[PDB]
């Protein structure tokens, strides 16, 4: 029994802390893959909160449901990740189901700002 994000934990040891909104993840790539998990159970509330002070003006409710629309997530599979200070950054992999038959994966490298102790997500793009 193991979470269905990159992490080898259950759920609730996982992303039950930070869905619950009571524990920070404390790192770029713990916040990642438990958004990820959020984008699975539709609770893109929980990803839009921590997500960075000034992305999170240009996030929307139907725009964060529309990528679960057409991208069922499968998979996470994290490649690296590095915390510095307050600006950590984190290169993965997200496999999805994204229409009816093909399994798309998804590689860039997202930045990600800590603010008050709590990582929030800035942005990604493909790896340069
Ligand atoms: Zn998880």
């Amino acid at each position: 029994m193991n979470c269905v994000c990159g992490s080898g934990k259950t759920y609730d040891d996982c992303c039950g802390p930070l869905l619950a909104r009571t524990r920070s993840a404390a790192s770029p790539e713990a916040l990642m893959r438990s958004r990820y998990a959020a984008y699975a159970l539709k609770d893109f509330d929980y990803i839009v909160e921590t997500t960075d002070p000034e992305r999170r003006d240009l996030f929307d409710h139907d725009v964060n449901r529309a990528w679960m629309e057409e991208s069922d997530f499968l998979e996470l599979r994290v490649l690296g990740s590095s915390e510095k200070g307050s600006r950590g950054t984190v290169e993965f992999i997200a496999r999805f189901r994204r229409g009816g038959g093909p399994e798309q994966s998804h590689h860039e490298r997202s930045q990600f700002r800590k603010a008050r102790g709590r990582w929030y997500f800035s942005e990604g793009e493909a790896v340069d």
